């Protein structure tokens, strides 16, 4: 589960539930980034992103 | 799941629930990035992206 | 689970639940970064992102 | 469990629940940067990120 | 478990439950950084994080 | 267990708990820093994080 | 990556790689079994599986 | 990577590389088994598996 | 990485590479069995498995 | 990296690298087992595994 | 790095390295078996496993 | 570092290098069995294990 919301039986108000993350290159089980490497050049551009909210 | 929402037999109110999150490049298992690499150019754009709410 | 919100059988109020989090790069078993590295160069560049509520 | 909220047959007050956290690059398990390195060069460049909430 | 609030029959009031932490580079089991390490250059930067609520 | 609250059965008042920590760089079985380091340059930027509630 | 073998210019030999393995339910991220569970009964069978070999 | 077998350039001889392993239910990130449970039953079966090699 | 060999430019001999493990239940992040737990009966049966090579 | 074996320009000899353990239910972060518990009963059963070669 | 190998332009002879451990439940970081635990009944059994090389 | 061997520009021998070692349960920080106890019944068994080289 990842964000799940559940509510049963209930009587809401405002802004009752928040669940904000910020879970960028997060959980890795077994994931190698350059493992046997030699001589490289990593330059990779990545713009924003996320949640931009007004 | 991912961000499923699941309500039943309630009273809801205004901006009651959010669930906001960054998640790219989350979540590998036996994912494998330039493993066995030599003199490589890596130089990818990315341009904006996500969410963006106003 | 990972900022899974469950409620039942209640009387909300307001600004009632909230999960902030910063999870960048956490959480690895057995994920490596240059492990047998040798004359490499690392300018990956990563703009803005998470959650950004006004 | 990360960030899970569980309740149940409750009377909510205001503002009642909060967790907020800075977990960037922990809870690593077997996980090496740069373990056998030699001559690299590290400039990688992150940018803000986590959760803004105004 | 990790910033699981769990609450069962109970009447709750205003700003009841808080927890924050910064937990950055914690909780490592076996997890090297430069294990053997000659002639390297680290300069990386990271940016802002973590949870700014106002 | 980390920051995990757990009520049953009881009448709650304001302010009622509060777990505030700096765990940065905590809890390391086994894992090692510039082990076997020979001439490196170590000038890594980390900038502001943590919790920072108002 | 998962049991990839790759050789390349070699001279092999009998009986000359072996990779064997058990990884029945592993590797999960986010992943729950029975998480808000009341009164449940689990009795569900599984045969005989895997890789048998003569 | 999980059992990624990389051989380049050599003269290989008789049963030369093995690697054996049991990793059941291993490698969990977030993931819980009957996190609130109350009266349950678990009485699930699973027969033989893994590799058996004559 | 599990389990991963990398060899390049030698003379291999018999016999020569062995990694054997039992992983078995290994290497949890945040993952919690019968956290919140009540009058429950576990007898779940697994069978035999892992490598078995005569 | 776990189980991790790397060689480069070498002449190997029979029975050359070994490495053998049984690391079960090791590696645990903020991992709970019956964590509030009440009047449970754990009676499962885990046949033989691992690895045995002969 | 957990039973790593790594070598680099050598000789090799026979039987050369040999890494055996036995790390069953080591390696804890804020983990608990039966932290509030009241009249329960542990009687799990764990047949044999590890590693039987002849 | 658990068990890593290192090695660079050599001549090995036979029986070189031995690493063994006992070590279950071991390495505990805030790890807690049965902290807040009361009428429990602990009978789990956990068969022969560890390594077993002839």
């Amino acid at each position: 589960s990842f964000f799940s919301f559940l509510g049963e039986a209930f009587d809401g108000a405002r802004d009752m539930w928040r669940a904000y993350s910020d879970m960028r290159e997060a959980n890795y089980i077994g994931s190698d980034k350059y493992f046997h490497a030699r001589g490289n050049y990593d330059a990779a551009k990545r713009g924003p992103g996320g949640v931009w909210a007004a």
